[PDB]
RNA sequence: UACAAGCGAAUGAGUCAUUCAUCCUAAGUC
RNA sequence: GACUUAGGAUGAAUGACUCAUUCGCUUGUAGA
């Protein structure tokens, strides 16, 4: 393996590089950039505060300017940057904008009372301890909130709320009738207030419902709340608390980015909510919406910060724009393989850079090399367009660290001051983030997790993920520049481009005078002036003539730049077919026996000089296969050197008119009219006839005979009922199997569709067992005997009952008891039914149900 | 959408194993 | 005409794993 899809090894990830790099605790006065981070909503919903994320480097104005949407629940929510000015901050204020996040940003996800009672009776606050530590100097943020009130703009910081959050902070470090810690409050309302707990961590959300229950109020193995906070934390209730709240707790982060399953059942469920004494409660003179605003915070911040890395490498490809400025939110979709969940996953634009790579890579090695034949120059192209050289420029130039693979969980997201209750440690070995190339690091091994992360950044690449990278940022530079921007990329990995000598071979051939009219019709069907006359007719000389001059160079040079066109028209017009149906359309124009198609209806084969005696019985075979018609279709495939002929005029007029490439694509439109569209598309027959076959459950065997010139195949098909056979005969036998199975198909289409022994004769194998085996050997012995598929019936149940015991190796418990009855259709026999019992398991249901059809089977 | 862990089902992707293909560019043997 | 290998772009059936979002149940939780 040098690059394929089963060598896995790590590569290491890349940090921002525009986010932090030093902190000025030092000098003791910093200045920030400020970004805004303002919220508005679809459905009305609630008004979400505002927000500021700072930083010590400004953005590249790209990223600063996004717009982007979040799927919430069934709400969509959009949101947006937009910069505003600069900040500077003194020491004390900078001392109470830390607190708030590492105050709220551990309140909901976390804790921040670091201590056991259970290990030993010693509990902390963790803003007393020694931190720092988890700032860890590569990521620096300090999101501040914003007031959003605004007569024209609105740069505040909201600084009541960051003195009150700095207040309730600096007193958890000390440590009618109304009655908080530290706040009386106002009896007469309290809902949408914003509480702390003292006796645990978890700050608490929207308290509401001030209902008529004391403490002493009947709990739903204890009688009340006083005996249970007297029992489980030995804390005596100051008060009587005639007063009692409920409230609302807080979860964790959801990945609010991508919508998995609003637009494709979420069944939501009633809140759970909590109760607890008001003197355990501390008040919080902060506002509400800036408590359910922290939720949509870790679910932006993935995306600006992967738009920091977006910017990062088209800042490091680039010495020189020429006019090439393309937008950040490309180069981010152009490296994201499939295995991310997302919208666009970089597959399509590798379709187009692939294409562009092998033009590029033809023209300049027929360029560069006018002696070199065309068997020689196929091989020195096999060379570059590689998929292991590639892998051997990407990694070289460090486009590694970008890939993401991912997954993207957020319940761990390191923030800068959060404690981080999900650490994954290290066990790769070396301790620096980049891990350096050795076959310590290749592996060919299953069971191993691709994608997920390590603490310092390493995961395993798929490797095919790395070598392909270098193609879509190819592409991604071909649609939003042109052909000359994606010379400067090929330019940076250091494949090798020349296009400056298109001169000397057109002036050498045109100085070819009297060493060494008819051409004169070719022209009219061309439609095209044709400014060199040698050149045309260069690309017309079969090999028959024996002449110096070939038309298989020109036909290496066409069919590369014709594949290019077709790819980048089908690139244009259909922007949601993915790679498998784009292949299967290109397939469509690009036929071999199409261009042999096309050169017959235009007329144009007539003036190809040729003097094989073999070649000529074909074509006189070939024009008189055709059929009135609707168009004519041939009855045999015919040659591929007649089909060869309209690939050699793509390469001649190109070099004509200077390697100018929207000409071409002029001249070959009218000529290639009825272009393939997906609705009429028709795949070739024996292709739709095993894709059909395979999907309703009837298999067929075919057997073929190469027997003289006369090439006959043919192929039974057993039905529920009745078998079918269908005959074919061709000269390649390759081509002629597929059309027995289109006169199979025809015939088909009419009946409305689009160790131990058998019973008697038939021998099964011996049996398998591990979970897949009598559901294999079943269906290697329904491929041989010319069986139906069996249909797999089941019947769920479910037991509350803590216990669903099914014996084993293991004890096995479970909560599922499936069974499930098969019926196996046998032809010309009667149906046959019978069910297991045990194993709480689907497939392992349906595996002992084989097993017992299979002991049923013997006796009869 | 209180949190963590385990068992089960549905949907969608990725890799692997076995056996059959479609399309183009080259090469060798009989 | 047969077969094999090298290079790039793919698809279908049956089976085992792994990840992603949601749902039912169970033990535990300085959760109530
Ligand atoms: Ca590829
Ligand atoms: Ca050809
Ligand atoms: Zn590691």
């Amino acid at each position: 393996a040098a690059g394929s899809k089963k060598r896995k090894e790590l590569h290491g990830t890349t940090c921002a590089n525009a986010l932090s790099g030093t902190w000025g605790e030092n000098i003791d006065g910093a200045t920030f950039q400020a970004y805004k981070f303002d919220f508005c909503c679809n459905i009305s919903g609630e008004v979400y505060s505002s927000f500021s994320l700072l930083l010590e480097s400004t953005l590249a104005e790209d990223v600063g300017k996004v717009e982007m949407d979040l799927y919430l629940v069934r709400k969509l929510v959009k949101a947006s940057v937009s910069p505003c000015g600069q900040i500077r901050l003194s020491q004390e204020e900078l001392v109470k904008a830390k607190y708030f996040q590492q105050f709220f940003f551990n309140g909901m996800f976390g804790k921040l009372f670091v201590g056991s009672k259970s290990q030993g009776t010693k509990r902390e606050f963790l803003l007393q301890t020694d931190t720092s530590s988890l700032w860890h100097p590569a990521f620096m943020f300090l999101l501040l909130p914003v007031e959003t009130n605004d007569l024209a703009s609105s740069a505040t910081i909201d600084w009541s709320a960051i003195n009150s959050c700095a207040s309730i902070v600096e007193f958890l470090k000390k440590n009618n009738l109304i009655h908080f810690a530290n706040a009386s409050s106002d009896k007469n309302s309290l809902e949408e207030l914003v509480v702390i707990a003292i006796h645990t961590g978890r700050i608490y959300s929207i308290v509401e419902a001030v209902s008529d229950s004391s403490a002493m109020s009947p709990f739903e193995g204890y009688a009340t709340y006083a005996e249970y906070f007297n029992k489980k934390y030995g804390i005596v209730l100051a008060h009587p608390n005639q007063p009692l709240m409920k409230l609302k707790q807080s979860h964790h982060a959801h990945n609010l980015l991508v919508d998995f399953n609003e637009e494709m059942v979420r069944k939501r469920k009633p809140n759970i909510h909590a109760h607890l004494p008001p003197e355990l409660l501390a008040r919080i003179d902060v506002p509400r919406a800036v408590l359910k605003s922290i939720y949509l915070l870790p679910s932006v911040m993935h995306r600006l910060e992967s738009l920091m890395l977006a910017s990062q490498l088209r800042e490091e490809i680039d010495c020189s724009i020429d006019n090439f400025s393309i937008s950040s939110t490309s180069i981010l979709e152009a490296v994201t393989t499939l295995t991310c969940p997302e919208s666009f996953s970089m597959e399509r634009l590798e379709l187009l850079g692939d294409s562009v790579l092998k033009y590029v890579a033809s023209c300049h090695l027929f360029l560069k090399y006018p002696d070199k034949d065309e068997g020689q120059l196929s091989r020195q192209r096999q060379s570059i367009i590689s998929n292991s050289n590639l892998h051997r420029l990407t990694t070289s130039r460090k486009l590694q660290g970008y890939i993401r693979n991912g997954a993207f969980e957020p319940r761990r997201w390191t923030a800068p001051g959060q404690f981080s209750l999900f650490p994954v440690p290290c066990k790769c070995g070396i301790d620096t983030r980049e891990v350096p190339l050795d076959p310590k690091f290749f592996t060919e091994n299953m069971t191993i997790k691709i994608g997920k992360s390590c603490d310092m950044g390493h995961r395993w690449v798929v490797s095919k993920s790395v070598s392909d990278c270098a193609e879509a940022l190819i592409g991604a530079y071909y649609v939003s520049g042109g052909l000359s921007a994606s010379l400067h990329m090929m330019k940076w990995l250091g494949i090798d481009v020349d296009f400056d000598p298109n001169l000397v071979v057109e002036a050498i051939n045109r100085v070819s005078l009297r060493c060494y009219d008819e051409l004169i019709e070719l022209e009219r069907k061309i439609q095209h002036e044709f400014s060199a006359k040698f050149l045309l007719k260069e690309a017309i000389t079969h090999s028959s003539l024996r002449e110096s001059y070939s038309y298989e160079r020109l036909e290496f040079l066409g069919d590369s730049v014709l594949d290019f066109l077709i790819t980048r028209h089908l690139f244009n017009t259909y922007e949601q077919t993915g790679p498998g149906e784009m292949t299967d359309l290109r397939s469509a124009c690009v036929n071999n026996e199409n261009f042999a198609q096309v050169a017959v209806k235009n007329n144009l084969h007539t003036h190809l000089q040729r003097c094989a005696t073999v070649l000529e019985t074909q074509i006189n075979d070939y024009l008189m296969s055709f059929q009135k018609p609707g168009r004519s279709i041939p009855s045999i495939q015919g040659p591929k050197a007649l089909g060869d002929v309209v690939e050699s005029i793509a390469g001649a007029l190109l070099i004509d008119t200077r390697l100018d490439l929207d000409q071409v694509w002029r001249v070959f439109e009218p000529l290639l009219s009825p272009l393939v569209t997906p609705d009429k598309l028709q795949l070739p027959p024996y292709r739709e006839l095993n894709e059909l076959c395979d999907s309703l459950g009837y298999f067929f065997r075919v057997k073929c005979s190469n027997d003289g010139v006369k090439a006959q195949a043919t192929i039974q098909l057993q039905l529920d009922d009745v078998l079918l056979t269908g005959d074919g005969s061709e000269q390649t036998n390759k081509l002629a199997l597929g059309k027995a199975a289109s006169h199979l198909l025809t015939q088909l289409e009419k009946r409305n569709i689009s160790e131990i022994q058998s019973i008697v004769i038939p021998f099964i194998g011996p049996i398998n067992m591990k979970k897949g085996g009598p559901r294999g050997t079943l269906h290697e012995f329904c491929k041989k005997h010319l069986w139906p598929m069996p249909t797999f019936d089941t019947s769920e149940e479910k037991s509350r009952t803590p216990f669903e015991f099914i014996d084993g190796g293991e004890k096995r418990t479970s909560f599922s008891s499936f069974t499930s009855t098969i019926t196996l259709r046998i032809p010309n026999r009667e149906a046959v039914m019978y069910a297991g019992e045990a194993r709480p398991d689907k497939k392992s249901s349906f595996d002992s149900a084989v097993v017992e059809l299979l002991y049923e089977l013997e006796r009869r």
